DNA sequence: AATCGAATCGCCGC
RNA sequence: UGCGGCGAU
DNA sequence: TCGATT
């Protein structure tokens, strides 16, 4: 309940340590030291008062139990709790004599979950409600439970399919009495169809919620010592009452973890020094020795950190420091444009001026109710970046750390970093710049179409755009404010730092000093990847990755293809059939029409099929996505939209319409990019062919246990794939739910998308080392895909990109060393079963160096 | 037989 | 952890 | 749709 300040005595250590101080004022010298510690002490004492406000509204609101430093408590206590609610069950059956009225109510709920919510409800009533009383407890527990009992048979009972329907509608409802209002609105509905056996429940009255309240308290100070039971005023019989108080050696366990736990998570800052350079594991980028230590790895476990301790990656370590070193600084000419407009509006470009009814309506509602939290949302988030941005402006540069993910991406730590929205972006521009020159103006304009949405014409049309609107952008960089139209754009805070780019090129000529960050994004990176290292001609060309006529949009591509077979379709298609189907709660067996594939190729060609229905399927290719998951895009994505619009008057059965469409997005993308398609396939049978456990079905005994998947990248950063899961889990419909075993279907499920995403990260490291060894560039804009530098290294930036690229896959079959790190671990039974490499194509990574539009 | 499930990271909230 | 929402890729 | 889990 009273937890200790760490600032005092502790905070104090990061800003006096000699060794910490005397390292970094050997680099930069002794005032900036004292700046930059000072920072970090900063970052740790607002993150230790966002972990006291945070407790201290999870105290008002009874939800300590949810906080983690009552977590550990509860998994020593519990245990206790269930084997006395179970051994009290026993006794009372032996018992003769009449039941206790506690012992009937008690049966219902399962045993586990009688267990949670008297601690949590006691916790939440000895934290809160300033009522000590053993009878005001007892019945808030007795209610809890009649919530579980009456509401969990839903759940539990012969609704569970259909409570697989009702319960992301639950979960989507904020709040304790919201889920209450979904949940009797659900029973009601259900008991009409005589889905609960017919069965109403009959409410508990007040003498039987604190019975088994009463009976639950008591049982909890059998098993555990967590809490105490007192009397006041005894003998006489009007002031005889019993209270209960928490047990004192336990609110100093959770105090001490909350103050641990609150010395643990600081809120990253930037740096006004270049940060601390990578030499192992921890310790890098901020250069105190504090409480929490950067990790090169963000992992889950310590012991996946502790693999990377002898690994020998000098290029990994390098590429890391580099972007480390890259100086930014905050756009002031946008901060003074930002500072005003967030002031009027909720969202700067949201709102510019410019010139089965039951269950749509239910539809609109979780529309408006979405919407209204997404605002809050956004807006949270914009009133944090534009302080941090406030707060560096005056700054002449600042830093950012870097680490990585176990996958290998490179991700900036502050919370405030170059990796973020639209406008954090536009806050943010390179320190160091040099003069423009003619080639950094050819590139500054192209940055500028990219940043207006016309990113799929070619480069001499890109650069007709900026010329033709030449007068709206020097109006917009005049007075961002009397002109609108930078706000209109496609990425309009970048946009309009372009402008002012722009303007002072055409103000100071050619010698003009740019330090605009000029970003180049990879069009489809992991069909990219997966394309050139089985050498897919077609599928390389889908993506931009061969020099091409214009700039090929994969798309258009599929939507291309899926327009010739539905129109094809629309004259050699089948014809409408009659099938029968029944639901299995209702238990009928209907009659209803199944709609050929020439009808529904009709529906689709009336509606018009364009990019954007192949749009979402062939991004979440790379993720792992199939026919199935397309058929829940298009229904969300295109014909749901459609049919509240006006539209979809076509879509007479939207889910047939769904199903067809899937169907054909996945023939189209399946021989449009065939190498992603085959690689990601062989490398799912390989982490199926490893994640299982061989037993011979006689003798029961594993011959193989299960393996984990690990590769290593051409940059040389390991990286093993470690998908585990808990045993056990236990879940309450009214309350939140709270070695082990390796989970098969995530191993499957992860290894494509992870590995090409180990070799994007790869990709843009060498990138980055390449770029700073061969050519002279030090500053580095990196977000995954996009690799940003001033407009002077522009141009080598682009040549670096295409260069690592060919050179990593002409030297590097990663497929084949993906095969020689697991082949060994194969149990004999499994050999035959393993798919062979995937045949090498007919391309030529020679022509990645020629291509304009892969920018990668 | 019956059933189940169709990428990573960060912030905020419960 | 889980769930809700936001953002990046 | 589609094979793997349970
Ligand atoms: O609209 P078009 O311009 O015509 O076509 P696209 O340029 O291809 O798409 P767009 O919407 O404009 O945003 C593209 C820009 O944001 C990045 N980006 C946006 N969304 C994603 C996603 C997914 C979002 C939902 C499921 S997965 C995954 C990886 N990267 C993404 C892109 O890496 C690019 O940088
Ligand atoms: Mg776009």
């Amino acid at each position: 309940m009273n937890t200790i300040n760490i600032a005092k005595n502790d905070f104090s250590d990061i800003e006096l340590a000699a060794i910490p101080f005397n390292t970094l004022a050997d680099h930069y010298g002794e005032r900036l030291a004292r700046e930059q510690l000072a920072l970090e002490h900063e970052s740790y004492e607002m993150g230790e008062a966002r972990f006291r406000k945070m407790f201290e509204r999870q105290l008002k609101a009874g939800e300590v139990a949810d906080n983690a430093a009552a977590k550990p408590l509860i998994t020593t206590l519990l245990p206790k709790m269930i084997a006395r609610i179970n051994d009290w069950f026993e006794e009372v059956k032996a018992k003769r004599g009449k039941r206790p009225t506690a012992f009937q109510f008690l049966q219902e709920i399962k045993p586990e979950a009688v267990a949670y919510i008297t601690i949590k409800t006691t916790l939440a009533c000895l934290t809160s409600a300033d009522n000590t009383t053993v009878q005001a407890v007892a019945s808030a527990i007795g209610r809890a439970i009649e919530d579980e009992a009456r509401f969990g048979r839903i759940r539990d009972l012969e609704a569970k399919h259909f409570k697989k329907n009702v319960e992301e509608q639950l979960n989507k409802r904020v709040g304790h009495v919201y889920k209450k209002a979904f949940m009797q609105v659900v029973e009601a509905d259900m008991l009409s169809k005589g889905l609960l056996g017919g069965e109403a429940w009959s409410s508990w009255h007040k003498e039987d919620s604190i019975h088994v309240g009463v009976r639950c308290i008591e049982m909890l100070i059998e098993s555990t010592g967590m809490v105490s039971l007192h009397r006041q005023n005894a003998g006489v019989v009007g002031q005889d009452s019993e209270t209960i108080e928490l047990a004192p050696e336990y609110a100093e366990a959770i105090a001490t973890r909350a103050g641990a736990l609150a010395g643990i998570s600081p809120m990253f800052q930037p740096c006004v020094v270049p940060p601390k350079p990578w030499t192992g594991i921890t310790g890098g980028g901020y250069w105190a020795n504090g409480r929490r230590p950067l990790a090169l790895v963000r992992t889950h476990s310590k012991k996946a950190l502790m693999r990377y301790e002898d690994v020998y990656m000098p290029e990994v370590y390098k590429a890391i420091n580099i972007a480390q070193n890259t100086a930014w600084k905050i756009n002031k000419k946008v901060l003074a444009v930002a500072n005003v407009i967030t002031k009027w509006k909720h969202c700067p470009v949201e709102d510019i001026p410019a010139i089965e009814a039951l269950t749509a309506w239910k539809r609109a509602a979780a529309a408006v109710y979405r919407k209204d939290k997404a605002r809050k949302s956004r807006r949270i988030s914009l009133e944090f970046m534009l302080e941090q941005a406030n707060k560096f402006a005056n700054h002449k540069a600042i830093w950012f750390p870097y680490n990585m993910d176990w996958r290998g991406r490179v991700y900036a730590v502050s919370m405030f970093n170059p990796q973020g929205n639209d406008m954090t972006k536009g806050l943010l521009t390179l320190a160091k710049g040099k003069p423009i020159g003619k080639e950094g103006y050819y590139w500054l304009k192209i940055h500028g179409a990219n940043c207006a949405g016309v990113d799929k014409v070619p480069f001499p049309e890109r650069i007709k755009f900026i010329e033709e609107n030449h007068e709206n952008i020097m109006a917009c960089a005049k007075s961002p404010l009397e002109n609108t139209w930078w706000a209109e754009q496609d990425s309009p805070f970048c946009f309009l730092a372009f402008c002012f780019e722009y303007a002072g090129v055409q103000h100071h000529g050619l010698s003009y000093n740019c330090s605009l960050p000029l970003a180049f994004d990879g069009s489809c990176s992991g069909i990219q990847h997966f394309s050139a290292m089985l050498r897919d001609e077609v599928g390389g060309r889908a993506v931009n990755l061969l020099p091409s006529e214009t700039v090929q949009d994969i798309y258009g591509i599929v939507a291309k293809k899926v327009n010739e077979i539905l129109q094809a379709d629309a004259i050699n298609g089948t014809d409408n059939e009659v099938v029968t189907v029944t639901d299995e709660n209702t238990g009928e067996i209907s009659e209803k029409v199944k709609l050929g594939t020439k009808a529904l190729a009709g529906q689709w060609l009336a509606y018009g099929v364009t990019r954007s229905v192949t749009k979402r399927s062939v991004m979440t290719l790379a993720y792992g996505s199939k026919e199935f998951g397309f058929r829940q895009q298009v229904l969300e994505d295109t014909i749901q939209p459609a049919i509240d619009s006006g539209k979809g008057l076509m879509f007479t059965q939207p889910n047939q319409a769904a199903g067809y469409m899937a169907k054909l997005i996945w023939e189209s993308v399946s021989v449009t990019v065939v190498a992603a398609v085959e690689a990601m396939n062989w490398l799912k049978s390989a982490a199926k062919l490893l994640a299982a456990e061989v037993k011979d079905k006689k003798t029961g005994e594993i011959l193989r246990k299960r393996c984990a998947v690990h590769w290593v990248t051409p940059d040389g950063f390991p990286v093993w794939q470690e998908y585990k899961k808990p045993i056990q889990t236990r879940l309450n419909l009214m309350f939140l739910g709270q070695d082990s075993e390796i989970d098969a279907h995530k191993q499957e499920s992860g290894i494509a998308p992870n590995f090409v995403h180990s070799q994007d990260g790869s990709h843009l490291r060498k990138t980055v080392v390449w770029a700073h060894e061969k050519y002279g560039i030090e500053s580095f804009a990196l977000i995954h895909d996009s690799f940003g530098t001033i407009p002077a290294d522009a141009a080598n930036l682009f040549k670096a990109v295409r260069e690592t690229m060919v050179d990593t896959y002409e030297s590097c079959d990663v497929l084949a060393d993906f095969y020689d790190q697991f082949a060994d671990q194969l149990h004999e039974s499994q050999l035959d079963k393993m798919p062979a490499l995937p045949a090498k194509g007919n391309l030529n990574l020679r022509d990645i160096l020629e291509s304009d539009f892969a920018f990668a």
